[PDB]
C-alpha cells in the first residue's frame, strides 16, 4: 500500500468545525479548510482561494476576486456567497474570537457578484491578510453544512475545499483522511493518511518501532526525549529537531497571594536552576529561555536582563519582603500564613509533572511551599479562564502569532494571560499599548510599543520562562525529508513524497 501512510496523535482530531477551538485540532482543521490568502515564511501572504484583491484609499474596504473553479468536496460551489456566510457564521460568535483583533474589526462582509467579496473594516488594519491566513477561524465550510444558520452550535459534516477529506473517525481509535480528488490546487502525492489515536508517549515510540507508523510529528511532548535521542542514532530511522518555534513558561498570578507580590515573583525567578531543569527533564534537546519571547522573534531583541539561578538573591528578596523563617519550620511565614503556592498542570503529561517536581524542590530550598495539583485538561483550561492558579504552565504560539496575536489575546478578560496580569497597577497601560501596537503604521512606533510592553511584563516578573522548544520528527527513511509549515501549528502532509 503505497501511497498511504500511518501516523499517531494523542487524541482524535475532533468534530472539525472550522470556526471553533478545543477539541478541534488545528493541523486537522488546516488539512480540510483553506483561507483567502496563504501565509509564507517571509511573513508575506500569497493569493489562495482569493485570486486578487484591491482596497479603498482609506484602506478600510477590501474587494477579493475569488477563484472561479473551486468546489467543496461534496460538489457544491465555492463562491462569494459561501464566504460571506462563513464570515457571518464566525461573527455571530464574535466574543469567542476576541483574542484575534481582526474579529473585533470586520464591520461587515458583502457578496458583490459570484466572484467578488467585500470585507469592510473599522480601521486600515495592517495585520489583515496575515490574520485571514490563520488556521482558524476565517476558513470556509460549505454553508449547506450549518445547523440552523449557525456554526457556533455545531456543523453537520466537515465539508471544506481542502486537499484532504475526513473519511472516517472512530473515537478514540483513529481518524482516516483521503486525498480530495476534485481539488482545485496541486495533487498531493499521498492518497490516504491514518491517525492512530495513541495518548501515551512511550506507546507512541513502541508503535514506531513495530514498523506500523510511517511518521511521527509534533512538539517536545511527541515522545520521550531520551528515546528520541536513541532514535536519532539509529541508521534505520530518520529524525529531525527543528529550530525553536515557541516558548514554554509558568505564568504567575499577580492578583492572588502570595504571587501578587513583586518580590515573590522575582524570588521564584531566581530560585529555579533552568539549565539543570532543561538537561534533566528535557534531556538537553531544547534551549534555556530568559524572556517571554526569544530574541529572534521580530520586535523582541531587547537586551532584557536574564534572571540567573541565584538562591541567595531569592531568599534575600523574600526576607526583605517580610517572608521569614519561624523557629522549627522549612517554609517562610508572613503574618502567620505560610509561603504556599499552588502549581497546576495537566495531571497526566509526563513533562509537566517532571518539571513541576523539580520546580517544587527548587523553591522548597528558598522557603516556599509549592503544592502540585495535577488535574484534568478541561480543568486546567478552566482555571486559566477562572484566574484560579498560583502558577500554571503556559506556552506562546509560534509564528505568526508571536508576538502580535499573542499580545492581542492578553487583553481578552478570559484566558491565562489577562488573568495572570490582572493584579498589575500597570495593566490598563499595557492593554492600551497592545491596542496601539496593532493600530500603528509606523515601524518606529511599533518598535517602541513592543519594547515598552515586553519590558514591563519582564520587569514585573509575570512569567517564569523555561525553554524554547522545537518541532520533532521521527519517520521511515523512505519518506525523505519532512518539511516544516510556515504556520507552526500546521503539518504539511501535502508536500510529502512517499
Ligand atoms: O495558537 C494557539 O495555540 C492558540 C490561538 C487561539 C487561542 C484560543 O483558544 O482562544 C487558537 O487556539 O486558535
Ligand atoms: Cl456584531
Ligand atoms: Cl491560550
Ligand atoms: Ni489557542
Amino acid at each position: 500500500a503505497p501511497d498511504e501512510i500511518t501516523t499517531a496523535w494523542p487524541v482524535n482530531v475532533g468534530p472539525l468545525n472550522p470556526h471553533l477551538y478545543t477539541p478541534n485540532q488545528m493541523f486537522a482543521q488546516s488539512m480540510v479548510y483553506e483561507p483567502l490568502v496563504k501565509y509564507q515564511a517571509d511573513g508575506s501572504v500569497i493569493p489562495w482561494l482569493a485570486k486578487s484583491w484591491t482596497h479603498s484609499e482609506d484602506g478600510k474596504t477590501w474587494t477579493f476576486t475569488l477563484r472561479d473553479d473551486v468546489k467543496f468536496s461534496n460538489g457544491e460551489p465555492f463562491d462569494a456567497e459561501a464566504a460571506a456566510e462563513n464570515f457571518r457564521a464566525v461573527l455571530d460568535n464574535r466574543q469567542r474570537h476576541a483574542w484575534l483583533e481582526l474579529a473585533n474589526q470586520i464591520v461587515d462582509v458583502k457578496a458583490l457578484s459570484k466572484t467578488e467579496l467585500q470585507i469592510t473594516l473599522k480601521s486600515a488594519y495592517y495585520p489583515f491578510l496575515q490574520e485571514l491566513a490563520l488556521p482558524r477561524p476565517f476558513r470556509f465550510i460549505a454553508p449547506s453544512q450549518f445547523k440552523n444558520h449557525e456554526t457556533m452550535n455545531g456543523i453537520k459534516a466537515p465539508i471544506g475545499t481542502g486537499p484532504w477529506i475526513l473519511q472516517e473517525s472512530k473515537l478514540n481509535q483513529y481518524d482516516v483522511f483521503v486525498r480530495n480528488e476534485n481539488y482545485w490546487g496541486e495533487k498531493p502525492a499521498i492518497k490516504k493518511i491514518t491517525f492512530n489515536v495513541i495518548p501515551d508517549p512511550t506507546t507512541r515510540a513502541v508503535a514506531f518501532e513495530t514498523g506500523d507508523i510511517d511518521l511521527l510529528y509534533g512538539n517536545e511532548g511527541l515522545l520521550p526525549l531520551d528515546t528520541f535521542a536513541r532514535f536519532s542514532q539509529n541508521p534505520a530511522y530518520h529524525t529531525q529537531l527543528s529550530q525553536p518555534i515557541e516558548t514554554v513558561m509558568l505564568a504567575l498570578n499577580t492578583a492572588k497571594a502570595p504571587t501578587n507580590e513583586l518580590a515573590v515573583r522575582e524570588a521564584l525567578n531566581y530560585a529555579v536552576n533552568k539549565k539543570s531543569l532543561i538537561d534533566n527533564a528535557l534531556y538537553g534537546t531544547q534551549q534555556v529561555a530568559d524572556t517571554l519571547f526569544a530574541p529572534s522573534v521580530p520586535y523582541a531583541n531587547l537586551g532584557l536582563k536574564p534572571s540567573q539561578y541565584d538562591p541567595q538573591k531569592a531568599k534575600a528578596l523574600l526576607e526583605k519582603a517580610g517572608w521569614t523563617l519561624p523557629a522549627g519550620k522549612d517554609i517562610r511565614e508572613k503574618n502567620g500564613q505560610p509561603l504556599r503556592i499552588e502549581l497546576s498542570f495537566i495531571g497526566t503529561d509526563a513533562l509537566s509533572k517532571s518539571m513541576a517536581e523539580i520546580i517544587q524542590a527548587d523553591m522548597r530550598q528558598i522557603g516556599a511551599d509549592v503544592s502540585l495539583i495535577g488535574e484534568e485538561e478541561s480543568s486546567i483550561y478552566a482555571r486559566q479562564r477562572d484566574g484560579r492558579f498560583g502558577m500554571i504552565f503556559h506556552r506562546t504560539w509560534g509564528a505568526p502569532y508571536d508576538p502580535h496575536a499573542f499580545l492581542s489575546s492578553m487583553r481578552v478578560p478570559s484566558h491565562a494571560d489577562f488573568q495572570a496580569q490582572q493584579g498589575l497597577a500597570d495593566k490598563p497601560l499595557i492593554d492600551k499599548e497592545i491596542g496601539e501596537v496593532l493600530a500603528t503604521h509606523d515601524e518606529t512606533q511599533r518598535q517602541a510599543l513592543y519594547r515598552d510592553i515586553l519590558t514591563r511584563l519582564h520587569d514585573e516578573a509575570v512569567y517564569l520562562p523555561i525553554s524554547y522548544i522545537s518541532m520533532m520528527v521521527v519517520s521511515k527513511p523512505e519518506l525523505g525529508n519532512i518539511p516544516y509549515a510556515p504556520i507552526a501549528t500546521e503539518i504539511p502532509f501535502e508536500q510529502i513524497k512517499p
